[PDB]
């Protein structure tokens, strides 16, 4: 399939050049697997989610996503203009209240929700995590984030927004899940984006339009970003029988555009997350 005039992001990971503005991928898309959405919540009921979203779990008073966040992740991963697995399956998991915030000990009880309720979810084609989350180094966040991987979902969790190594800083620093660095339009690290050894993969991460909650859209940049679009990645390589969860990243990695980018540190990796479709 093409998805012209798409999101540069989208047009990016189908593609060995940048520049370009037309996502392919197999019409598949995801169909069978599931993403669950770890961040503030999913407006559920936004067009652009054809009813494939849906909130499972909320630590407050409401599952509503009143950030915009959670649903901008969601629409990266799997709306169907501005996501990568576009007939993929959408959990919102609200660990993250309204201005974006969360006590690790509510994210570490939503990421063993997730490891737990993908058992009441039908994903024969598999299970992906998307973290759009992330604080200071924590080594029960860290296990928590290797548990849920360990429990047969592909982890995709934010390096962070630091500029920093992502090894002092949680879930980033777990080496068993994908860590997610951030690249603009011109194939540049983005200029926030953590790097270090414990980073897997990067993904399109500055100025990312999805969706947003009042059924509007927006463009907004973060590892948080780019971490969709490999979850998303891996939802869509799954279905199509390419890999595993516990094997994903991996996968991933070994198939990405290699030495593509610019300002990448010495020590991190220099990939691309890129589904090598091919039309």
């Amino acid at each position: 399939a093409a998805q012209t005039n798409a999101p540069w992001g989208l047009a990016r990971i189908s593609s060995t050049s940048p520049g370009t503005s037309t996502y392919y991928y197999d019409e598949s898309a995801g169909q069978g697997s599931c993403v669950y959405v770890i961040d503030t919540g999913i407006e559920a009921s936004h067009p652009e989610f054809e009813g494939r979203a849906q909130m499972v779990k909320t630590y407050y008073y409401s599952s509503r996503d009143g950030n915009g966040h959670g649903t901008h992740c969601a629409g990266t991963v799997g709306s169907r203009t501005y996501g990568v697995a576009k007939k993929t399956q959408l959990f919102g998991v609200k660990v993250l209240d309204d201005n974006g915030s969360g006590q690790y000990s509510t994210i570490i009880a939503g990421m063993d929700f997730v490891a737990s309720d993908k058992n009441n979810r039908n994903c024969p084609k598999g299970v992906v995590a998307s973290l759009s989350l992330g604080g200071g180094y924590s080594s029960s966040v860290n296990s928590a984030a290797a548990r849920l991987q360990s429990s047969g979902v592909m982890v995709a969790v934010a390096a962070g927004n630091n500029n920093a190594d992502a090894r002092n800083y949680s879930p980033a620093s777990e080496p068993s899940v994908c860590t997610v660095g951030a690249s603009d339009r011109y194939d540049r690290r983005s200029s926030f984006s953590n790097y270090g050894s414990v980073l897997d993969i990067f993904g399109p991460g500055t100025s990312i339009l999805s969706t947003w909650i009042g059924g509007s859209t927006r463009s907004i940049s973060g590892t948080s970003m780019a971490t969709p679009h490999v979850a998303g990645l891996a939802a869509y390589l799954m279905t199509l029988g390419k890999t595993t969860a516990a094997s994903a990243c991996r996968y991933i990695a070994d198939t990405a555009n290699k030495g593509d980018l610019s300002n990448i540190p010495f020590g991190t990796v220099n990939l691309l997350a890129y589904n090598n479709y091919q039309a």
